[PDB]
């Protein structure tokens, strides 16, 4: 009832990367039962950003994943109170991102509050250099542990030359009240930047996410 077939969300994020401080605000919308959503982000503070935007796109929406009928939807069940998550991304060249998030449902929209810090990105490195062309598709291996859901992903950024830059992510999702824990399973995500102004202080992305079983 409270989660409709079409839902909007507002997201506010504050971050530091390698010392640079900033802030992002976004309005998005999608189909939570299809796992289609889009967002329009504006950098409200510290714009333009001196690093590749790609390391933020994955920190802007687990409520919009298509679950087969035979997998309980921890995320959807957690509303309207919602859930929190804590993530660590380890980049291959020693880059580290850590993140806090809070998801809730107020007055018919999701509200996302994000807090991140990034550090030890090489200055010659392709993030601070901005040599990235978006993410490949990924498979997050979800699984229950201690009344929470953990996630793990090998993630891969297209490089501008031709290579790939690599990242290990480990997340802990924890609903604000107690909720059916599903079995272990996989989420297939694809994230794309659909458009952006010259200095990327305004950006639009489109995410598609579907859950499936593990063999």
């Amino acid at each position: 009832a409270i989660i409709k077939e079409f839902m909007r969300f507002k997201v506010h994020m504050e971050g530091t990367v390698n010392g640079h401080e900033f802030e992002v605000e976004g309005k998005g919308e999608g189909h939570p039962y299809e796992g289609f959503q889009t967002v329009k982000l504006k950098v409200t503070k510290g714009g333009p950003l001196p690093f590749a935007w790609d390391i933020l796109s994955p920190l802007v929406s687990k409520a919009y994943v298509k679950h087969p009928a035979d997998i309980p939807d921890y995320f959807k069940l957690s509303f309207p109170e919602g859930f929190k998550w804590e993530r660590v991304m380890n980049y291959e060249d020693g880059g580290v991102v850590t993140v806090t998030q809070d998801s809730s449902l107020q007055d018919g929209e999701f509200i996302y509050k994000v807090k991140m810090r990034g550090t030890n990105f090489p200055s010659d490195g392709p993030v601070m250099q901005k040599k990235t062309m978006g993410w490949e598709a990924s498979s997050e291996r979800m699984y229950p542990e201690d009344g929470a859901l953990k996630g793990e992903v090998r993630m891969r950024l297209k490089l501008k030359d031709g290579g790939h830059y690599t990242s290990e992510a480990k997340t802990t999702y924890k609903a604000k009240k107690s909720v059916l824990l599903p079995g272990a399973y996989i989420v297939g995500i694809k994230l794309d930047i659909t458009s952006h102004n010259e200095d990327f202080t305004i950006v639009e992305q489109y995410e598609r996410s579907e859950a499936r079983h593990s063999t």
